[PDB]
DNA sequence: TGGCCCCACGCGGTGC
DNA sequence: GCACCGCGTGGGGCCA
């Protein structure tokens, strides 16, 4: 039993089901991550995450972290509903997709 | 609703 | 010139 303090990986897979994208699972990720830039201070809105446009940067280890979560995490548990309703229907889609289309051969 | 949240997108700045 | 890069912005979904 490790420390209750620690990110769990289930945790973690708790928020990619609860993202609507990767891009708003990363989002999220940030916010858990970084707390202390999301109080009613709002410190968030110093900073961006390569320290562009005269900003502070975001911390690049916690960066990091989310990044891996990105691509050791997230996919995993995408991969079914991926799969089912992207991949399948394409697949589909392909197979009954005909070589002329009815309103080009109507004409 | 209306407040929260997400994301698309025109924009100017930058660099090659 | 033009691709590339974050900003400010607003359309619009979600839900109690």
């Amino acid at each position: 039993v490790p420390s209750p303090y620690l990110l769990s990986d289930k945790e973690v897979r708790e928020i990619v089901q609860q993202s609507l994208s990767v891009g708003n699972f990363a989002a999220r990720m940030l916010v858990r991550l970084f707390p202390e830039l999301f109080t009613t201070e709002n410190l968030r809105l110093q900073y961006n995450h390569s320290g562009a446009c005269n900003k502070k940067q975001l911390d690049p280890t916690r960066l990091r972290l989310i990044r891996h979560y990105v691509e050791a995490v997230y996919p995993v548990e995408k991969m079914e509903e991926v799969w089912h309703y992207e991949c399948i229907p394409s697949i589909d889609e392909r197979c009954r997709r005909p070589n002329r289309k009815k309103c080009d051969i109507l004409k």
